[PDB]
């Protein structure tokens, strides 16, 4: 019943512009709804990657890898998973890969891939594929594991108990000023409810 | 080590901006990023998202969620019941008010997460994810009456918590929907539960 009438450009920055999205709504009245885009979008599947990684180690507990690093639209540091944009004719896989080894140094093996997943669909049309990774830290490739950040990266590892996850994420959000991402509360939200 | 210098307006609709953001990198050069953000906030965040869990007797437990159009989208929606936090309004009483708008339900506080990020990379959007069970044998959640605003047109779908991932795939197959990321990541962490 409902669909897009226009796209009608308000503001094109290098990376993120604003739109008029002019629609039809299910009573057939013509709205309008003010939408975020990236500028960066070609033919991926999905703007970007976020990576659920999963540390698995001889007589250890699972562990759920994340990083913290400043994001400047927050103006402060944010707990997430690794993730990152999934470059021109990059598959999903590849780039959860290759990202989970620039911000973590580890060597994932690739467990699952979503669908693309909406990011925040009342605000933009931003889209992830959301891939678990196993990693077999009993490897020697992920013995002494080191980001290969990009130029201006700049990430913290902190690797989590799967079993405890969310009361640890609750004790780091307790220490520090920091903010943990939507998605990772509601992975560790489901680990405690299930 | 890192923080925000200054940020430039680049343009202001009614519900979103979008700011040129300049902040000290690690290394003490200085970097810009582009930055959306809500007009709108006041609040703990700008948002919940409602984690709903409809407990019947003698069924299976259902996670109680919401397809709705997206115009930043082009297409349909399927998400956690969610809205933003009224001007003087705690996240508790906004998830009990947009549950009840958005499905008909009534149901009990469990839960509430901290202040959590939405898209950090791109936005300041927060939320807090509040989960509330519902006590689908009582008269008031019998005939669940959904109380739409002005221009929301919302579908209500439970499905089963114990194949939550399984479901949502399947109405991915069939009915060519964006899963929402958050919704998506609880899913997935119940199965890698245990
Ligand atoms: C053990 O029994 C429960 O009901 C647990 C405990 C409480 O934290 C909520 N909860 C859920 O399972 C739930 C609510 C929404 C989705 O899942
Ligand atoms: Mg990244
Ligand atoms: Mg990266
Ligand atoms: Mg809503
Ligand atoms: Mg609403």
């Amino acid at each position: 019943k409902q669909y897009i009438i226009s796209e009608e450009l308000i503001s094109e920055g290098k990376w993120v512009k604003l739109e008029k999205t002019t629609y039809m709504d299910p009573t057939g009245k013509t709205r309008t709804w003010e939408s975020v885009k990236r500028t960066t979008r070609k033919e991926q599947t999905a703007d970007g990657v976020a990576v659920i990684p999963v540390l698995q180690r001889t007589l250890h507990y699972e562990c759920i890898v994340l990083v913290k690093q400043f994001r400047p639209p927050m103006g402060g540091y944010c707990i997430e998973f690794p993730a990152g944009l999934i470059d021109d004719g990059e598959t999903p896989e590849a780039a959860a890969l290759r990202e989970l080894e620039e911000e973590t140094g580890y060597k994932g093996d690739i467990a699952e891939c979503s669908p693309a997943v909406c990011m925040d669909p009342g605000l933009s049309n931003c889209t992830i594929h959301i891939v678990t990774v196993t990693i077999n830290g009993d490897d020697a490739e992920n013995a002494r594991p080191k980001p290969k950040p990009g130029d201006g990266e700049f990430v913290e590892v902190i690797s989590l108990p799967k079993n405890d996850l969310l009361q640890r994420l609750d004790a780091l959000v307790a220490e520090e000023h920091l903010t943990v991402d939507a998605r990772v509360y509601s992975y560790a939200l489901a680990l405690k409810h299930a």
